[PDB]
């Protein structure tokens, strides 16, 4: 039914794609701390994707989370851990979404889908 595929190169995944529209969730699940300046994170939803990028000197220490909230989400900014989506709304639910996360080289190390079936 709801169903979910994930996968990653490196230190970062994507952890989760709120069910209910309002964030996804990344971790560094490594021992290495990760930059990040200059990465884009995509989500696809149909025909539509839309891209966040990261601040140049962002980095997602080792073990470490952020979440990346929609605007409207009534989630105030707090780095390192939950950052805003500027101009990005919530975005609904039960709608196919992927989300791929790429380096600062456009290279995707990073993916995740969730898929609704009946």
């Amino acid at each position: 039914s709801i169903s979910h595929s994930a996968s990653a190169t490196g230190n970062v995944c994507i952890e989760e794609i709120d069910v209910d529209g309002k964030f996804i969730r990344l971790k560094n699940t490594s021992e290495q701390d990760q930059p990040m300046g200059g990465w884009e994170m995509i989500r696809k939803i149909g025909d539509t994707s839309v891209s966040y990028k990261y601040t140049s000197r962002y980095v997602l220490k080792a073990g470490q989370t952020v979440t990346i909230w929609a605007a409207n989400a009534g989630v105030t900014a707090s780095p390192p851990t939950d950052l805003i989506w500027k101009n990005q709304n919530s975005w609904g639910t039960g709608e196919d979404v992927k989300v791929i996360l790429k380096n600062s080289q456009g290279e995707e190390v990073a993916q995740r889908s969730t898929v609704f079936k009946t």
